């Protein structure tokens, strides 16, 4: 219909090898925070059949198991089993980390007053947020993470006992056109991919990710007759997690933020303290765009900063709304001025970036959940 | 001024730790595509002091020196000596490359007629062009990927001789509105950040990047007298490429693409033959956007793509010209469909992507350059 589009957006389950190496990167990192809440951290994760590599920088007082914390890590995604295709047991664990680069400490944070410490990196962040939901979400990726964290829950309660960890899945959504806005009419088209036992058929397969998983997760009014499913289309996927595919921290970016909606500076968030503003930045962006549609001042907005390394201020900050806000891009700019300070030493401590939060955040994407400081609107002053 | 606003992008040079992986990763896919035009390749890439690791599944006839084309690609890098912090003859390559997954293969292309292909994953992928410069490219990201150019340029030649190969720079430029396209009007911020022998001081550095550098290609009517610079920002860059921070593959894929304009759907390009939609249709989707500008019917477009993993066609297609067509997204959607096929197996005999160039696209982007051919316009008919 006229005025309509079709967006998609994929998500990944928890044992998906990119997603490992997400979150093996920030359950290193929240392991240090534990001791240290000033470690410097830049921890990449990278997973193939049977190892697990930690490769970067790490600057800590604490005194970190990588094995276990690795391994643990491994155990709760559910890979437990040869069968499986990966075994947090008998797996191999290599490391290799050495200190933060002391150029790269003395250009940053030595000497510094925390609220004025410079950025960890040079870079481009965005933030957005969309009234199309209560969290301010895109409804495709919202469906697209939630149809993971079911086949988790139906693999985690036995209830399917043929799933395995690895999982992948694609949401189409035709919308309307809104002022600017957007507003979901339909589902027009799901993929499943989700790895599994030997035993099950595809027919059996089939049947349940449709009345078990999609029926549990996406509501009928969505779902109508010219819906395409398209699950297990493979056919086939036995081999899976790291053994079907190597994994590496930082490529599922757009998984992590708004499945293709807004915009990506292309900076990864997973292994990194407070002082890389890939992260933190990011978060703050978030934040910032989420106070502007839960005050009211707008329905959908983009916000872009950017940062030099060693320097604290933003170099740049954009705003735009698309067209729904009576004030001008200008007039919201000077509320982000007057309310926010996106400095990394003081977005540290409006956002707590300090607590070992973060291997929450590695999997069903890290906006629009649980109520993190960055998903708390402020109340904006103007 | 109304109706102006800031836009900023970054580029990395051919030494950047994740661009060094990024070239390899396509080195290897160069090396089995002269030997084997259909071997099936996902090598990534992993760069830590001392270190180059490739992960992930090739499946090819090809007889591959892993040993020889890894060390090439670094020596053409530039990294040829331990006092620049890594060096291609003595560093250790360490390969975990197994066979391409049997499930992945079945359910992509065996047995298969090669138009008639599966994509080789799910996915989402985006195309974008702006009629701002000749290429249909943003110039934020054309000038940031020249001012790394211009950096290897200056090194290589022995002008600047304390020049190292990992380099970053970013590119503010505030743009002017124009009935939803963009007219650049001025560089607001550069920022410059490249590794340097230890003898060379930091005025020497900064005198010779904004004259030597910056002039040489920034055209002088876009700086004024309130550009900001941040050059050597972080006052001492002496220890760097993989040394200084760990490198990936696919960990650039903004600087990749449109450097934050447009959109991006999160698949990495760098050693992935064809069969890996994230690479083709991501070419095909720019081909498609840089012939709809070319053809005069968009001044600015974006075209976004998915696909389901084993299935041919894609599962949606949408067009946003952001009032810069005079015909409407449904029409444009019809030409597009009238003229363009994205069935991977359709693209690679298009796009010719059996050809052994991928290593150069690499580095400096994978689009504007070179007329690749995603870069030369299909003539349409409608
Ligand atoms: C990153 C991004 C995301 C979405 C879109 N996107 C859109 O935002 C609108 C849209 C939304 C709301 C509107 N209100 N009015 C009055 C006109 C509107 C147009 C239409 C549209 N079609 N295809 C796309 C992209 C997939 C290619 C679109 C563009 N860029
Ligand atoms: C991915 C993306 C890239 C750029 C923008 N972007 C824009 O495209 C326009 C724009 C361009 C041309 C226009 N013609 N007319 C009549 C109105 C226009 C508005 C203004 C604008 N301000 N901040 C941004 C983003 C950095 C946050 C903007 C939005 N999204
Ligand atoms: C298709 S693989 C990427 C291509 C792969 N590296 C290759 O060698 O062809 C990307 C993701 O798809 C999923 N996957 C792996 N095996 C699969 C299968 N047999 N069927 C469907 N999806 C699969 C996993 O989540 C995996 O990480
Ligand atoms: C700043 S590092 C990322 C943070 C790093 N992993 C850490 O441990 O803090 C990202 C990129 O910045 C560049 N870089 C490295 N050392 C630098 C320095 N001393 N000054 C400026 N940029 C530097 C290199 O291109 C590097 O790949």
């Amino acid at each position: 219909e006229e005025g309509t589009f079709l967006f998609t957006s994929e998500s990944v389950g928890e044992g998906h090898p990119d997603k490992i190496c997400d979150q093996i990167s920030d359950a290193v990192l929240d392991a240090h925070l534990q001791q240290d809440p000033d470690a410097k951290v830049a921890c990449e994760t990278v997973a193939k059949t049977g190892m697990i590599l930690l490769a970067g920088e790490i600057t800590s007082r604490a005194a970190v198991d990588y094995q276990k914390v690795v391994r643990e890590a491994v155990k709760h995604i559910g890979y437990d089993d040869s069968s499986k295709g990966f075994d947090y047991k008998t797996c191999n664990v290599l490391v290799a980390l050495e200190q933060q680069s002391p150029d790269i400490a003395q250009g940053v944070h030595l000497d510094r007053n925390e609220e004025d410490i410079g950025a960890g990196d040079q870079g481009l962040m965005f933030g957005y947020a969309t009234d199309e939901t209560e969290e301010c979400m895109p409804l495709t990726i919202v469906l697209a993470h939630k149809l993971n964290a079911k086949l988790a829950e139906l693999r985690r309660n036995g209830t399917l006992p043929w799933l395995r960890p690895d999982s992948k899945t694609q949401v189409t959504v035709q919308y309307m056109q809104d002022r600017g806005a957007v507003l979901p009419i339909r589902v027009h088209t799901i993929v499943i991919s989700v790895q599994h036992d030997e035993e099950v058929c595809l027919d059996e397969m089939r049947d349940a990710l449709k009345e078990k998983v999609i029926k549990a997760v996406v509501p009928a009014k969505y779902l109508d007759e010219d819906t395409i499913y398209h699950l297990q289309p493979s056919g086939r996927f036995v081999i899976g997690g790291p053994q079907g595919d190597a994994g590496l921290t930082g490529r599922k970016i757009i998984v992590d933020t708004y499945g293709g909606w807004g915009a990506h500076g292309g900076g990864a968030f997973s292994g990194k303290d407070y002082t890389k503003v890939d992260r933190s930045a990011a978060y703050a962006a978030r934040w910032v765009a989420k106070s502007l549609v839960k005050g009211g001042l707008c329905r959908r907005v983009l916000v872009q900063v950017s940062y030099a390394i060693g320097v604290s201020h933003p170099l740049s900050i954009s705003i735009f709304h698309y067209g729904t806000s009576q004030k001008s891009e200008r007039e919201l700019l000077e509320i982000v001025k007057k309310n926010f300070d996106l400095r990394p030493g003081v977005i540290v401590r409006d956002l707590d970036l300090k607590k070992p939060i973060y291997q929450r955040t590695a999997a069903y994407g890290h906006f629009g959940r649980d109520s993190f400081p960055w998903e708390v609107p402020k109340k904006l002053k103007y």
